């Protein structure tokens, strides 16, 4: 939707930016590797990878940062970056509670 600057109201939940969304990463890759390169950009609040229900890596990983510049910039790195020859994509984790 659009985004007013004039004025604020409260419409939908609080939405969330400092975390961040990265997809299209290789089964091979370790938590420890994306912390140690994340906490690289900034503060690592939290890291969590998107695992299946026999615990494999589907691709999907969430990072959490202390500040909202740290992780823009982590972002702007990442973003389009090859890890163990493999393309993966970053995305600032904006969309999650479905309103509608």
């Amino acid at each position: 939707g659009s985004s007013g600057s004039s004025g604020v109201f409260r419409y939908s939940t609080s939405l969330e930016k400092h975390k961040l969304f990265i997809s299209g990463l290789p089964f091979s890759c370790t938590k420890e590797e994306l912390e140690e390169i994340c906490k690289a950009h900034g503060t690592v609040k939290d890291l969590r990878l998107v695992t299946n229900r026999a615990g494999k890596p589907k691709g999907l990983a969430y990072v959490e940062y202390e500040n909202e510049s740290q992780a823009s910039q982590a972002v702007m790195k990442m973003d389009g970056m090859t890890i163990k020859e493999n393309i993966i994509k970053v995305a600032i984790s904006n969309s999650g509670p479905s309103s509608g």
